[PDB]
């Protein structure tokens, strides 16, 4: 089945994404369009074929079509999580907890099959029709485990506000703690409506304030003791002392009843 390109959802750097609706079955699917150094897109396709989870953007197929590559993907009519975050306020705590539960479920899945996303942020977290979170954009993703053997990462990538301090300070570093750190920055953004720092370096005043436990300053003063205590465990400088995902599922705020059922 071939598809018709109706509208443009959003032009994201490398090219554009379009709402491709078939005119027979009316099945809606997003379509990333990248103009082909084609090791970035060919790696993205292989990793996408491995994926199969409720909190990850599904990959249906692809088409070389001469020079223009067409990644067919799951359509998410809700848009980005970025746009559900009101500046300076964040969102209701119950909403933030549900999105965090779904984010952890998706990140647990990826880490279980040996994949790290490497650029988790509200802009890459899409929402479907019933507001379920789905991790998207695996163009920076890579294998950190193969045949039950971990491999350290050496490539610096991602986004500076969301990036863990060890990838700026160390030549090599574990992949999983980096993903956990960025999930913690996403949580901060959901509960405060702002990012805590430009980068986690010692040459950044805001980061140094956080290490000195000065939680009377923004954004920490907007949060609340329960989720803040979880943030104290995630945003630990040393990745070996940093909390893991199994232990995040045992956290008090993570298991606090807050939100009601379906409407
Ligand atoms: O898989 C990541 C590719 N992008 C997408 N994939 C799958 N479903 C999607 N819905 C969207 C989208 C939905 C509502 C409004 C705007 C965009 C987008 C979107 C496309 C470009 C930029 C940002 C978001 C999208």
């Amino acid at each position: 089945e071939d598809w018709d390109l109706v509208q443009t959802l959003g032009e994201g750097a490398y090219g554009e994404v379009q709402l491709a609706v078939n005119r027979v079955t009316e099945e809606a699917v997003a379509v990333k369009i990248v103009d082909m150094c084609p090791e970035n897109i060919k790696k993205e396709i292989c990793i996408n074929k491995m994926l199969n989870h409720e909190n990850v953007v599904k990959f249906y197929g692809h088409r070389r079509e001469g020079n223009i590559q067409y990644l067919f993907l799951e359509y998410c009519s809700g848009g980005e999580l970025f746009d559900r975050i009101e500046p300076d306020i964040g969102m209701p705590e119950p909403d933030a907890q549900r999105f965090f539960h779904q984010l952890m479920a998706g990140v647990v899945y990826l880490h279980g099959i040996g994949i790290t996303h490497r650029d988790i942020k509200p802009e890459n977290l899409l929402l479907d029709e019933r507001d379920n979170l789905k991790i998207s954009d695996f163009g920076l993703a890579t294998v950190f485990r193969y045949n039950n053997r971990e491999r350290l990462l050496n490539k610096m990538c991602g986004t500076l506000p969301y990036v863990a301090p060890e990838l700026l300070k160390r030549r090599e570093f574990h992949a999983e703690p980096v993903d956990v750190w960025s999930c913690g920055i996403v949580l901060t953004a959901m509960l405060a409506g702002e990012l805590p720092w430009d980068q986690p370096s010692d040459s950044c005043q805001e980061y140094s304030d956080w290490k000195e436990k000065k939680t009377y300053l923004n954004p920490w003063k907007k949060i609340d003791s329960a989720p803040l205590a979880l943030l104290h465990k995630i945003l630990v400088e040393n990745p070996s002392a940093r909390i893991t995902i199994p232990d995040i599922k045992k956290d008090r705020w993570y298991n606090k009843p807050l939100k009601k059922g379906a409407k």
